[PDB]
């Protein structure tokens, strides 16, 4: 009658941005207490294997019916549980593993930071990607986030244009900004090792300060070659998939720093073991997004707030980007930083209206 | 007037053996919690670079003088704002952060186990170190043994005798208690890799299931080089010296199963990350121990009750050699295993007046 897992509902929102599709994982214990989850991706399929619809069909299938009735109060159980029968399916274990944490935290009257062994900060620090494609455009963009104390800290995607176009767009967002920001590129595994071993080079000889994933997960032989030649850090961002991606990483040295994203290890726990092997292996930590709303922000960030170290800061971004979301109060973001509060579990709650306005069912 | 850390005793006390000198540990904060931890380790200075008196040394003048008046309710922070000024003394931060889990779970009415995430399993199947460095005697006692249905893994000693003596020493126990029990092996980094190639290939073809740290810690290249050339697995123990070389072993793949000790890594937390990096790695886990009396016995199980497998099993016997410990109640011992309590904290008490007869002052 008390931590007994009783119901878990998912639940499909899409939601307009400045649309983006959250999957809202409802779970509820026989105390009556809720916990809620968030298991978001982006476009689809075009980003990962499991898509809102399938991370539905999944958790609804194969996930409800291995933990109803199990004691929410123990998650390492409840997580082992799933993994003993659910091969892969990261981001819908990431949003369970968040709900349980979320419940759990309400249940001991502790934020989630202090479940996982207790914050080191109030705050983290969030960057933000300029998107709009044109070079004018994304200078004006960050010299406002500046102005506006919001963002210091600038990421370009690059790689689907002609290389030395995209090269010369990140080159004069730099330039522009000079040294009151920090600009990062993003090449989404898009080149070739044969063209990103010339452009690493440009970029880092041109105050570009980090390179995130430039080629294929599949080119580990690459990966490593490329940190040697490149003379700007290079970032592993879709080549962790699970913890022991991150592992095989740092063993073969295939990048300096590591995108720590709950969706790719599978939850706020998972993400903290995939930063542990990070850490002793001397390897930087970022705080990555899947572009997740309130609930998926502030799982992974609770998670941040433990690490003695974030070296590349974070892109915690994710519901600055909705014109609206399902939480009844959003993140606070202040000076360049998104500040997270001691309140129990992940400190939030759901806006029952606009949830019911937004489900696509 | 709550969690705040208002004292920190440390104690040494000197035990007799079926002589063994524990480092009781004794943290109250201002809401009258006590938490009891335990810095234990063997023979002065011949196993470890801290002794019970230097740890008795540092902790009171370094480690105490950090954490007074300091939340004890935040065990992460604590840790990190001692691992900022202080390198080294891993005996000394394990037994701190027992004592800070032992309060924790004291204050939230939670067993250790828990507040570190949740048990898979309530009992740890304890193997016995044969000691008596008679053949003979070893395989009556080890017969004893399995007849009292106390234990069946039994670890020998080997290393410090002419090398083919030690083997058929070994071999022969084997012999004698045939499938009826596991036999390992620990040569304490005594032998040379010379020596090692010739004999891991003996003990492997002749039963032997495990054998741990046979050379220096210091001949890295060797150690990998032995897993290849020993058809029986190769433990690691004095070569995890910190989370940081478990990640290093594992890269270099000098071991196939890994010693977990409490005491070598700087306390549960610490270890469950070297338990993190190992299993990452695909490395076979097992629980160590420096011979800690019950205290510290326990606060290696509560970590160790939360891992997903434990293939090698576990050495916690330590409370088991002491003929009196200053435990009011023993850990509990029944058919083969450690049965570890759902009780707060590490779930035991001090006997105030058998502390009071032991302390050396
Ligand atoms: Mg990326
Ligand atoms: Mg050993």
């Amino acid at each position: 009658h008390a931590s007994a897992i009783e119901s878990i509902e998912t639940i499909i929102v899409d939601l307009p941005t400045i649309n983006q599709t959250l999957v809202l994982i409802r779970l509820r214990c026989a105390d009556g207490i809720e916990g809620l989850g968030e298991s978001t991706t982006i476009g689809g399929l075009a980003y990962g294997n499991e898509s809102p619809d399938s991370i539905k069909t999944n958790i609804d299938r194969f996930v409800a019916p291995l933990l109803i009735g199990q004691d929410a109060s123990n998650i390492n159980a409840a997580m082992l549980r799933l993994e003993q029968s659910i091969r892969g399916n990261t981001f819908a274990k990431s949003g369970i593993e968040s709900a349980l944490l979320d419940a759990q935290g309400k249940r001991l009257g502790l934020p989630v930071s202090e479940l996982l062994g207790g914050r080191v900060r109030d705050a983290l620090p969030v960057a933000w990607t300029l998107a709009s494609g044109d070079t004018a455009k994304d200078i004006a963009e960050a010299q406002k986030m500046l102005d506006l104390r919001r963002h210091r800290i600038f990421k370009l995607k690059i790689g689907a244009g002609e290389v030395d176009r995209d090269l010369a767009h990140v080159i004069a967002i730099k330039k522009a900004l000079g040294d009151s920001a920090s600009v990062r590129v993003d090449v989404n595994q898009a080149w070739d090792e044969a063209v990103a071993l010339r452009a690493c080079r440009i970029l880092g000889g041109n105050g570009i300060d980090l390179i995130e994933q430039p080629i294929s997960r599949n080119n580990r032989a690459g990966m490593v070659r490329l940190n040697a030649s490149s003379p700007a850090p290079i970032m592993a961002d879709e080549s962790i998939e699970c913890v022991e991606d991150a592992f095989n990483l740092a063993r073969e040295g295939a990048a300096s720093v590591f995108a720590l994203k709950i969706a790719k290890n599978g939850g706020p726990r998972a993400t903290l073991r995939t930063a542990a092997i990070a850490e002793a292996a001397g390897i930087g930590l970022y705080g990555g997004t899947m572009l997740e709303g309130g609930i998926g922000t502030l799982a992974s960030a609770h998670a941040f707030l433990t690490l003695n170290k974030l070296s590349w800061d974070t892109e915690l971004f994710g519901p600055l980007l909705l014109t609206e979301d399902i939480l009844a109060e959003p993140p606070v973001y202040r000076d360049f930083h998104l500040h997270v509060s001691k309140a129990p579990g992940l400190g939030l709650s759901l806006d029952e209206e606009r949830l019911a306005f937004f489900r696509r069912e």
